[PDB]
């Protein structure tokens, strides 16, 4: 710890407070979310299916009696059984990137970026941010992310744990689960990725470059400072590049969601605006950032 | 061979049985489902730790729904599935009421014995109608996209047939009986003149026993007769069973329902919280 500069010192300190209070682990607050209820444009219907079948999830939504309801999820055969967990998955991805928001809300480097670059970044790295933190509850043995009440489990394949790794977001997830990182590790990386200054519209590419530097300067050092074992090695160069890789998904699924949202329409208000003057056609963005935590 | 007269008896009451039991299950819409003194408390704790199930929705789409009741805390949780089996009680009981208004028999009698008789019919037939959805193999009532399965108690098969329900259920169930010896079991029950209430006893006891007197003819000419010998006691057996486990269950719900009230106003009615005037919605129902 005293290894690292009082200046690093005091941003781990930071970024780690941050996550405190604007990280649900038991999403307790994730409430009043839908629950599924109780030929050129066929060729995109056919692309869609695959998307879907990779991430097949079952619900187990726990009760503070000790009740659990569990969602089966219908196997595919026409049209819109795939898309009967997608009202959901659009309610609790807003729900995560509302407090990936506050995140950044509360960090002083981000909070004192121009508000255009504020929401530019936030754009960019909403999807990276919130899969770090759904990584922080994913269960490699189960296959599951426990959210507190809510747990999605992975969809028994055919294909078995060779099929899945195929999906890279689910490869991510289990290589990055293996590495067995620190919350130090995991807000660092939440801040590398979120301080990444070429993404579309920041405006203020020095400030943010050199931010971003100073975050990875401090990942390096904590890991040396406070990990030293052999299986370790390369940790901060695995870390960096999972980082890369983590910018190549996040592309993929923008291009997956754009695609949903054309066939089926699901987003939520605040959803549609990461997918699209900044401040204007980001209205509830900008009310965010500019609302208190 | 029957009478045509009991071959008349018997129609009337399949026809009944055809126009008001929804056997799917596919008209039981808009239940409540499980969301997501010191006395009173503990015995109805005991009470509903006897009959735990799961509750299975099974969707159009092929989805799955299933709920897992929530381990016994004593408090607010083990009345978590109350206020669906009263929306479940309810809309069984618009069927059996509807049962005996085809019923030619029950039409003519006065209206406040009808209300008498159904009063202390109502649990029988409801649970008359859920064994011919019961599966005993799966220990599950199979009531069409609605599924209710016992759930393992520990003491497997045994700790089930303690609870003089459950072993109701599959000793019944065993029996095998027909279409038509169900719903003969439904009036035999229905029209009981030993009901509290009753003023018409000897017309209901004669008719009773009419009904009764069918049902032993028809397993004598439509089944083996040296095998099924008995069948026709052990089926008033086990409705008498059935009026001793009404009387126990009738308690429950009473003490159930002065600790935490479940009931449908329809239910209320039907537990005593002028008789035409003290039953008006079941009078209603009768007469529309
Ligand atoms: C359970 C949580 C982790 C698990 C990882 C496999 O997740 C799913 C499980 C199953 C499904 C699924 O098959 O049901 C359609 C979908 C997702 N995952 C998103 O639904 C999703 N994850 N991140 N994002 C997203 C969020 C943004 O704001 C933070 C911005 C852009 C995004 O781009 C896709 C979404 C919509
Ligand atoms: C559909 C499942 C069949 C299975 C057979 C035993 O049933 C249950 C399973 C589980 C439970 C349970 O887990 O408990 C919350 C409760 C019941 N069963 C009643 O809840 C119930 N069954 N019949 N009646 C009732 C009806 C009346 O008029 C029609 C009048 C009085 C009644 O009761 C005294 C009730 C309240």
């Amino acid at each position: 710890v005293q290894g690292l500069t009082e200046e690093q010192r005091m941003m781990i300190r930071e970024l780690m407070d941050a996550q405190m209070k604007t990280f649900d682990t038991t999403f307790s607050h994730f409430k009043n979310f839908r629950l599924p209820g109780v030929r050129e444009e066929a060729a995109k219907w056919s692309q869609v299916r695959k998307d879907l079948c990779s991430l097949k999830v079952s619900l187990q939504l726990r009760g503070e009696d000790g009740s659990v309801w569990n969602y089966k999820p219908p196997a595919d055969s026409g049209g819109k059984e795939i898309f009967s967990l997608l009202p959901h998955m659009a309610d609790m991805s807003t729900y995560m990137f509302k407090g990936i928001i506050s995140f950044a809300k509360v960090i002083s480097y981000f909070r004192d970026l121009p508000i255009e670059d504020q929401i530019s970044l936030l754009k960019g790295a909403a999807f990276e941010l919130c899969q770090l933190r759904f990584n922080t509850v994913f269960n490699a043995e189960t296959g599951t992310w426990e959210c507190g009440r809510l747990s999605y489990c992975l969809e028994d394949t055919a294909g078995g744990f060779q099929q899945l790794l195929l999906e890279p977001m689910l490869k991510f997830h289990y290589m990055l689960k293996k590495l067995q990182l620190h919350e130090e590790e995991y807000v660092l990386m939440q801040a590398i990725s979120l301080f990444s200054p070429d993404r579309p519209g920041v405006l203020q590419h020095r400030v943010v470059d050199q931010l971003q530097e100073q975050f990875a300067i401090t990942l390096k050092s904590y890991i040396e400072c406070n990990r030293p074992q052999p299986a370790h090695r390369f940790l901060f160069l695995k870390i960096m590049a999972m980082l890369t890789e983590l910018r190549s998904i996040n592309a993929q699924h923008t291009q997956r969601w754009l695609r949903i949202q054309d066939i089926h329409p699901f987003a939520t208000p605040l959803m549609q605006e990461l997918f699209g003057s900044l401040t204007e056609r980001h209205k509830i963005l900008h009310r965010l950032l500019q609302e208190g935590s």
